């Protein structure tokens, strides 16, 4: 009978996504909870190891032993100043083992340490499993995506993570390249410059690629490793903490549960503001038994985040300088990442490019896995 399909995996910093190309189209595969993306989280508890949604769901009750952001560590030396800085903000412990970082947790009443690629292999095992549940057979072939700025060590560590997960890694391909492939930008048949604008939950990446007769070349990478959707959630939280202080003469900041409930409501209101011009938040007994009701306009949220949204143009200008290109030399614009749904973000980018269209019809959280699935089917065909 027909041979097993190959899968395309977007191994993201905080979320992952798996796709399969069958019958001339991409199927993004839903997980056991019916979700088209899965958190890249591994939680270690007194009795089990949780991966994906189950791990993300219990993070508030187990922060020291719920690992995320292993992609920020992967292929890096412990001594890397990026590792040393990032370590200061994680709830989990990072240890040194011969200039190699290991995440250290408590698991089944014992201290255990894992290399970043071991954590990533667990998230890859989950994506493999999600695909197998849908396909009804074992999956062994995969394309895995990485950021375009990844060096030899980071690319290799990701490949190691796939081989530990029991995958034959067909190719490690760049995330912006996968996004360009999802939009069929390699199927035009001369040379074109493409810009990928990737704004996620906690990272911002700009990449400039050249496409010449289906061949891709990375021309520039720029961005801000600590800029994303969470920062816009932070601006809303700070605004409402101040509004509560003004209206009730109480500071909710020192109550961990109140701050979490407020943050969760702020992230939901922010998403509403991408399709509505106003959003209401209501939280019963937020603090001191007070039911908190509030409202915010899209205009006020845009003002609260003005400098952050406006700062996304600096890596665009920077990538253009590095690629030695004028903005008029960019043929295609591609949006990736959940935060690109923000109207003001789209407006800033489009206006900067003198009204050029944005390639955004493919769900921005699924575009990379979509392109990885397309490329996996081409590569498994050639290898066979
Ligand atoms: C959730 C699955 C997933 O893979 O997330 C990856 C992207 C995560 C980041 O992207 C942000 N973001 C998103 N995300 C998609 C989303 C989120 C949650 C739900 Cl319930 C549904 C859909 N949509 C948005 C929207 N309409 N406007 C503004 N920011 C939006 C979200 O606040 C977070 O900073």
């Amino acid at each position: 009978m027909a041979k097993a399909a190959a899968i395309g995996i977007d191994l993201g910093t905080t979320y992952s996504c798996v796709g399969v190309f069958q019958h001339g189209k991409v199927e993004i595969i839903a997980n056991d909870q019916g979700n088209r993306t899965t958190p890249s989280y591994v939680a270690f508890t007194d009795t089990e190891r949780l991966i994906g949604d189950a791990a993300k769901n219990q993070v508030a009750l187990n922060p020291q032993n719920t690992v995320f952001d292993a992609k920020r560590l992967i292929g890096r030396k412990f001594g890397d100043p990026v590792v040393q800085s990032d370590m200061k903000h994680w709830p989990f412990q990072v240890i040194n083992d011969g200039d190699k970082p290991k995440v250290q947790v408590s698991y089944k009443g014992e201290t255990k340490a894992f290399y970043p690629e071991e954590i990533s292999s667990m998230v890859l095992t989950k994506m493999k499993e999600i695909a197998e549940a849908y396909l009804g057979y074992p999956v062994t072939n995969a394309v895995i995506t990485v950021p375009a700025y990844f060096n030899d060590s980071q690319r290799q560590a990701t490949k190691d993570a796939g081989v530990i997960a029991g995958l034959n890694v067909l190719r490690i391909i760049n995330e912006p390249t996968a996004a360009a492939i999802a939009y069929g930008l390699d199927r035009t048949g001369g040379e074109r410059n493409v810009l990928i604008f990737d704004l996620g939950g906690g990272t911002f990446d700009v990449s400039i690629l050249t496409i010449d007769d289906g061949i891709f070349e990375v021309k520039a990478t720029a961005g801000d490793t600590h800029l994303g959707g969470e920062d816009f959630d932070n601006r809303l939280v700070n605004h409402f903490v101040e509004e509560f202080k003004r209206k009730h003469k109480k500071d909710i900041s020192q109550n961990k549960r109140a701050v979490r409930r407020l943050r969760t409501a702020c992230e939901r209101a922010k998403r509403t503001l991408s399709s509505s011009t106003q959003a209401s938040l209501e939280i019963d007994s937020l603090f001191e038994g007070i039911d908190f009701y509030t409202s915010i306009t899209r205009a006020r949220f845009e003002e609260l985040c003005s400098d952050l949204f406006r700062s996304t143009l600096e890596p665009v200008e920077k990538a253009l300088r590095d690629a030695k290109l004028d903005k008029a030399q960019i043929h295609d614009l591609v949006l990736v990442g959940g935060s690109t749904r923000i109207p003001k973000v789209q407006k800033l980018l489009q206006d900067f490019f003198n009204g050029r269209d944005l390639n955004k019809s493919i769900n921005p959280d699924e575009a990379v896995a979509y392109g990885a699935a397309v490329q996996a089917a081409i590569l498994i065909k050639s290898t066979r």
